[PDB]
């Protein structure tokens, strides 16, 4: 996260860190039930030197605050049993950039580990609404990851504006969130994490999944996120949640 601040400890109890064996933190995810996380499909693609698509190569840390203190009280370590990438995910366009991760053993809810609420398929996160992005990704483009979880406030951008800022790249599954002036944005390593939106009674709903961007925090280049309402039924069908 660029232009963000240190989260308070336990402020985002749905935020999860995904470590690939021998590589440390790679992506974020969100806790949605005792057994399931939401993340980005692009995190789980094999490359010539590592099988990121193999669930056995991962470890999820729930209740984490500082990457250097992964054994702190309240942090829960879990392995993955399965990774369900959306069938329509396109690794070139990043359309349908969403995945479901099944924990090998259920998360134990606590003050530090709690699921985020999922929005109904008909819910619209309106243009202009303030929402939060969180993660341990880079704090500057080409920079370095954050040890302490970061948070940043960004706003939903009008879809027509989004499409015009990133020509031939924005599909209806995507949403731009940030500022045309730049300054605050997600970045490498924040992928897969949730956008958190404060709703009518203060409860937090997931608005989207960190997906991609052209650089980070640059003017006229807000981050691109996978929308969540569109996938409510897909999540229910594949997880029971
Ligand atoms: N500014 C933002 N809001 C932002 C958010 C998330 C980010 O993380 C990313 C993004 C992308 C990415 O797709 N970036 C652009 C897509 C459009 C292309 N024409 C140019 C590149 C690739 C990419 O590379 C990876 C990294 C890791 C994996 C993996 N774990 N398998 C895969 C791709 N990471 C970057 C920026």
């Amino acid at each position: 996260v660029v232009g963000g601040t240190d989260a308070d400890e336990g402020e985002w109890p749905w935020q999860v860190s995904l470590h690939a064996l021998g590589q440390g933190h790679i992506c974020g995810a969100s806790l949605i039930s005792p057994n399931w996380l939401v993340s980005a499909a692009h995190c789980y693609i094999d490359d010539r030197g590592f099988r990121y698509s193999d669930p056995t190569q991962w470890t999820a840390f729930l209740g984490l605050h500082d990457q250097s203190q992964r054994s702190a009280p309240g942090v829960q370590e879990r392995r993955l049993k399965r990774i369900i990438s959306h069938p329509f995910f396109n690794d070139f366009t990043f359309d349908y950039d969403i995945a479901l991760l099944e924990l090998e053993k259920p998360a134990e809810y606590s003050s530090m580990v709690r699921p985020i609420c999922l929005p109904d398929a008909s819910h619209v996160f309106p243009a202009g609404k303030a929402i939060w992005v969180t993660g341990w990704g880079h704090t500057q483009y080409g920079g370095t990851g954050a040890l302490i979880l970061q948070k940043g406030e960004i706003r939903v951008i009008n879809q027509t504006t989004c499409e015009n800022l990133l020509p031939q790249q924005i599909t209806p599954r995507m949403m731009c969130v940030g500022f045309l002036s730049g300054g605050v944005d997600s970045c490498q390593g924040d992928s897969g994490g949730p956008l958190s939106s404060v709703e009518a009674d203060g409860r937090i709903f997931q608005a989207g999944v960190v997906s991609w961007g052209d650089g980070c925090a640059q003017r006229n280049k807000p981050g691109v996120y996978t929308r969540l309402p569109l996938f409510r039924d897909w999540i229910k069908e594949n997880t029971g949640v």
